[PDB]
């Protein structure tokens, strides 16, 4: 049941995981996954980065979701389920704009 991990914000749009990922307390990696605003069957992983340039920022990565069953970010990374896709990226940053920390705070 993904609709009851904390993480899962569900129908907000990106202006709105922007409004709360914005937050000056938020280190890097804070995060949430939320409906795509226009892709039918998809998720969006939004996530916090900060940098002496741009300073607090932040990114949404498109999560796909196949019938067949894989979950991903990259069809190259795929995962049995959205926890097991959360987890892995809490350990690797690979293309993301860092690791995922913590679950943002509402
Ligand atoms: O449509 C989407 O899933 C989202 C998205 C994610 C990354 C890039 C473009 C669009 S959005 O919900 O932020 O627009």
């Amino acid at each position: 049941s993904i609709q009851a991990e904390e993480w899962y914000f569900g129908k907000i749009t990106r202006r709105e995981s922007e409004r709360l990922l914005l937050n000056a307390e938020n280190p890097r990696g804070t995060f949430l996954v939320r409906e795509s605003e226009t892709t039918k069957g998809a998720y969006c992983l939004s996530v916090s980065d900060f940098d002496n340039a741009k300073g607090l920022n932040v990114k949404h990565y498109k999560i796909r979701k196949l019938d067949s069953g894989g979950f991903y970010i990259t069809s190259r990374t795929q995962f049995n389920s959205l926890q097991q896709l959360v987890a892995y990226y809490s350990k690797h940053a690979d293309g993301l704009c860092h690791r995922l920390t913590t679950v943002c705070p509402t």
